[PDB]
């Protein structure tokens, strides 16, 4: 007999009064990559040769992550 | 007999009165990479040759992570 | 008989009156990497040759991590 | 009685057997300048706030400069 | 009586068998300048706030400078 | 009576068998300058706040400078 019965009533919350006046200003750059062969198998995530700029300004941006597992 | 019955009532919380006047200003740069062969198998996460800039300004940005496991 | 019954009532909290006037100003730079062969298997996380800049300014930024395990 | 009679018979010369395989590769950068007032008079040469790249490969590039003056 | 009669028969010379395989690779950078007032008069040469890169590869690049003056 | 009669028969010379395999690789940097007032008169040469890179590879690069002056 198994009674798998977890209970969650928890909270993740925020208040912010004002959000702004943010400046992101990159000055370029240079990237070089050389290879002869690539061979990727079975759940590969790959990034080769990048020059990436990100500005991320969510009003909340809170995260909650859950995982339930039962195995025989 | 197994009675797996955890209980969660917890809180994660924030208040911020004003959020701003943020300046991110990078001055370029240079990157070089050389290989003969790449060979990736089975749950590989890879990053090769980057010049990446991030500005991240969440109004909350709080995190909660939970994990429940039972095994026979 | 097993009675796995933990209880959580905890708080994680912040108050901030004003957050700002932040300057991030990197002065470039240079990176070089050389390899013959790369060979990655089974749950590899890898980063090769980078010049990466991050500005991270959460209004809260609190973390809570939990893990429950039972095994036979 | 002034006899002003300079004589020039001189030479400036070069040989180069082969000229090439030159790589110029700049990685960005950042420049900022602030002023309230500017006031320039009478033979001013000025340069304010620059990010300049030059490649100069003349097959000779030899120079000769002469100046003759007589004054009463 | 004045007899100003200089004589020049001089030589400036070069030989170069092969010129090349030159790499110029700058990694960015950052410059900031602040002023209230600038006031320039009468034969001023000025440079304010720069990030300048030069590659110069003349096949000869020889220089000769001459100056003759007579005054009463 | 004045007889200003110098004679020049001089040589400036070079031989080079091969010139090359030169790498110039600067790693960025940072410069800041602050002033209230600048006030320049009569034959001023000025440089304020710079991050400048030079690669100079003349095949000859020889220099000769002469100056002849007579005054009453």
């Amino acid at each position: 007999q198994i009674v798998y019965k977890p209970v969650d009533l928890s909270k993740v919350t925020s208040k912010c009064g004002s959000l702004g006046n943010i400046h992101h200003k990159p000055g370029g750059g240079q990237v070089e990559v050389k290879s002869e062969k690539l061979d990727f198998k079975d759940r590969v995530q790959s990034k080769i040769g990048s020059l990436d700029n990100i500005t991320h300004v969510p009003g909340g941006g809170n995260k909650k992550i859950e995982t339930h597992k039962l195995t025989f």
